């Protein structure tokens, strides 16, 4: 365990399952992604906060013991005007009148870490991400934070399992926490709203190993994740990326298969990520216990979005004498006997092209200029790398992300 | 064998080992580390340039044909104050005067390519490595760097292995690059000089796998590295960072143990290089080569520097029931017939002591605020990671990097 706090949704409301059973009361407007409770939005143009009463017994106060903290923040940009102001604010607060604890605080494209002992003497560690320079992993994704205190060593920052920071806190005396964790918005000029999820406390100092086993964990591997880091959803509109190819996008051609050498256009140094075809995923076999959520291995069609309300089936072209098998937009509504397994590597999502008969066709990928389903991807893996062109990301369109 | 151009040392000169017989001219001045003639300085106080007069063959004039630059670049900072200028200065330049081709240029912590095309349409990759917070991997150290070029999609950045930057360059046509490659500071506001080895041209767009086989191969990997990224050398002075402590520093006790309790000061975010003690390295027996050059698995004997004229060995106290031995400075010149095994995991040395009778005491390491030699280490190593307390860098101090 080391747990001494485990914040969980149950039964219309957030408890503790750590065993030290500590309070978690809401106050005003709080949002619960519906497709994953543990996840809460918390917004500053109303009364919204959440305020977690520590057990009497958990509450730190000591010169020499070790801790840690995890938890995953969501940082929407909006227009990317509204953020660009050199102001920092608190979202998560755990400092008494005396100043003394530790508090989360956010500034443009940057998280911040405060630890101050009873005297006023603190340490300050920083992760600033920057615009999105072609693709970002942090702007209105889901970020993984860790800060793991050693009262005889270094605090050190970790970002998505990755040590980013680290500064000596061997100045600093007694540490008394509040008996509150107050997740509220405090003193942000501009109206936004942050999400938070999976927040934890550990009674040490938590090593590499252990940081990257609660990264993969938590957000449930066998569910797939959209752009975001959220959960990739059936029956949803979802434009492409190509992993290998971030500054590409699909369009389609008017023989009906589909191009990837078209570039995106740039705001400031960020791609366009509503750019190209728009895809839906549907399930082979629909049932009333079927929930929304694309799992590993889970059988689905890829639909093309057409005009309006029409859908029309993508299926990988057989009749040819040449290894890959070109992606082709059905009209007629034909699946042309072709299954897709849905099945990932982290936040990187494959689709594989079967027919009904069991045999293989290939991963969904691109030949030169034209997207294509290939079996070379099966023995021509990068290993712990991105660049493999059998790597998909889906964006869903959100007010969190603006192109306006 | 992609290889089309190879800037390597012969015979008191740069010379092409490519068999493609390009000509390479040193004007003026230009400075060879002593350890290693394949690195050369390059300063604007005066004329100091290498002019690499391309065979024709290589001389790229094309707008499908993919290549690949690759080479290790070092700049100093000084006292970090003449550098903090927003100036944007050539340090390699391939350009026609049509401004057709491609340059490297730095700025204030940054590192630029731009590739330009005959009707002036070009497209930049830069890597701002930014200021010192805490330790940098950057300033005043070798960096390899990769740019690989793919006329129908990208042009990448890899800044030591890693993809750090990519653009398309699809909507440049006929790219036509200067007969001449010129190694020289142009239009940098301040006094400098920048430290350049291993240039290579490839007539192909390099993958992950070649980029890392460069990085790990091209400086060899049979002799330790120094914090620098240069040879590790026998009878030179040396301060010690343990690569899992970077913020702290080793200093000798009055009973002659080493503390690593003690915490760097900063400039800025920087923490200081120049503090605790100094160590020398020494051949138990000496090499056939004719080499000051620190190998794999070469037995020394490690020297605590007390004063110019004055050195006593680095010991393990065995005399106890403690698995950790703690390290000691012998007073009496008595090394307790032991050596020490120094070996390496990339820029990370390890130095394992042994008794001449072949036993192992341990690596070099820490237990609480002490330092020790180890056995548990051997069984106890985290994999793909620095953070491992049995590695530690060897810092010489150098006008290069300046403290003061
Ligand atoms: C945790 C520890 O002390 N590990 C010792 C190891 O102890 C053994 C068991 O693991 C202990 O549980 C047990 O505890 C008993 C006490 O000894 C006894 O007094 C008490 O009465 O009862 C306890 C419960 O029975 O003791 C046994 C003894 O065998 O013993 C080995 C030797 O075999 C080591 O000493 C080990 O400590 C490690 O020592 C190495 C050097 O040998 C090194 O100093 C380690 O320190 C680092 C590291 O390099 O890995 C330093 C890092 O900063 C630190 N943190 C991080 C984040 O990396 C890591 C720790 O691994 C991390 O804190 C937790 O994973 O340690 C040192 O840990």
């Amino acid at each position: 365990s080391s747990s001494v706090l485990n914040m969980r949704y149950k039964n219309d409301k957030y408890v503790d399952t750590s065993g030290y059973d500590s309070n978690i009361n809401i106050n005003g407007d709080v949002y619960k992604y519906p497709t994953n409770k543990n996840q809460f939005g918390i917004y500053n143009d109303k009364l919204s906060e959440v305020n977690i009463s520590q057990n009497d017994y958990i509450i730190y106060d000591n010169k020499y013991k070790n801790f840690s903290i995890s938890f995953w923040v969501r940082i929407p940009n909006y227009d990317n005007k509204i953020v660009n102001v050199n102001n920092e604010y608190t979202i998560i607060n755990c400092m008494r009148d005396n100043n003394s604890g530790w508090k989360v605080s956010l500034n443009h494209n940057e998280i911040i870490w405060t630890l101050q002992d009873n005297a006023g003497i603190n340490q300050k560690l920083a992760f600033n991400y920057g615009n999105a320079n072609g693709i970002s992993d942090y702007i209105n994704k889901w970020i993984f934070v860790t800060i793991t205190n050693d009262r005889l060593g270094d605090s050190k920052l970790y970002i998505n399992g990755n040590l980013i920071d680290q500064k000596s806190i061997l100045n600093l005396g007694n540490i008394h926490v509040s008996d509150n964790i107050l997740f509220k918005i405090v003193n942000c000029s501009y109206t936004r709203y942050i999400g938070i999820r999976y927040f934890n406390i550990f009674d040490k100092e938590l090593d590499e190993t252990e940081i990257q086993t609660l990264y993969s964990n938590e957000p449930n591997t066998n569910i797939l994740k959209d752009f975001w880091g959220n959960y990739l959803l059936y029956d949803k509109e979802y434009y492409l990326l190509n992993v290998l190819k971030p500054n590409n996008f699909i369009d389609r051609r008017k023989d009906s298969t589909l191009s990837i050498n078209n570039i995106r256009s740039t705001i400031l140094l960020a791609n366009r990520l509503y750019s190209g075809i728009k895809v839906k995923i549907q399930r082979v076999n629909n049932s009333s216990t079927n929930d929304n959520l694309v799992r590993k291995n889970d059988q689905v069609y890829i639909n093309f979005v057409a005009s309006k309300t029409h859908l029309f089936p993508l299926y990988a072209d057989t009749a040819t004498t040449n290894k890959e098998k070109t992606i082709k937009i059905s009209s007629s509504g034909n699946r042309f006997n072709q299954v897709v397994v849905m099945n990932s590597v982290g936040n990187n999502c494959t689709m594989n092209f079967k027919n009904n008969n069991g045999n293989n066709i290939g991963l969904l990928g691109f030949k030169a200029d034209t997207v294509v389903a290939s079996t070379w991807y099966y023995t021509h893996m990068r290993d712990h790398t991105n660049s493999n062109g059998c790597f998909w990301n889906f964006i869903s369109e959100e007010h969190g992300w603006q192109e306006k």
